[PDB]
């Protein structure tokens, strides 16, 4: 199965950090990264004093079940991470587990958020701009229908 993750970090210097979450989403049982979008360097959403954000986003494949992929990404977040508005050390968002659809206490896919979000869809887009979500929504018709502005890359 094709997982994409979200990765987003603002760290004053989030570099390091972001390639040891790349390293340690490698790294998970049973999966391995297909490919990585650039480093984006957005704006923070919420107060605009702290700083920057770099996101970026991730195609896994995994035969990984989805909580047992999302156990994992809540691991590497507790193991290089330490709020609600930011700073964030490294948060790690499963944006879409194949083709399916999941609505429990702990997971929600496709993310609870992400059509609202351009700092998940650009990068995205970049890495899979033919995407179809399961409900048949397209990606390249949500950053179509709300003009997103194009991100700044790091
Ligand atoms: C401060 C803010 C809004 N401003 C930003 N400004 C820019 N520019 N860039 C950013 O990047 C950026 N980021 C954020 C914060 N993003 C955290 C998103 N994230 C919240 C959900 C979980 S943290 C709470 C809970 O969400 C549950 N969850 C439900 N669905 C999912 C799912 N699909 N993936 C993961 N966790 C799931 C999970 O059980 C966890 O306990 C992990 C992290």
């Amino acid at each position: 199965t094709v997982a994409y993750i979200a990765i987003g970090s603002n760290l004053a210097s989030p570099l390091e950090q972001v390639n040891a979450a790349l390293k340690a989403l490698g790294d998970i049982p049973e999966s391995h990264i297909l490919t990585v979008s650039s480093f984006y360097r957005t704006p923070p959403l919420g107060p605009q004093d702290q700083p920057d954000y770099l996101n970026a986003a991730v195609a896994l494949e995994t035969s990984l079940a989805p909580e047992e992929l999302l156990n994992h990404t809540q691991r590497i977040e507790l193991q290089q991470g330490r709020e609600r508005w930011g700073p964030r050390t490294l948060d790690l968002d499963i944006m879409l587990f194949g083709n399916e659809v999941i609505n429990t206490e702990r997971l929600t896919v496709p993310h609870y958020d992400m059509k609202n979000r351009g700092f998940m869809l650009w990068p995205l887009f970049e890495i899979a701009p033919e995407l179809v979500f399961p409900d048949g929504e397209m990606l390249r018709q949500i950053l179509h229908t709300r003009a997103f502005d194009k991100l700044n890359k790091w």
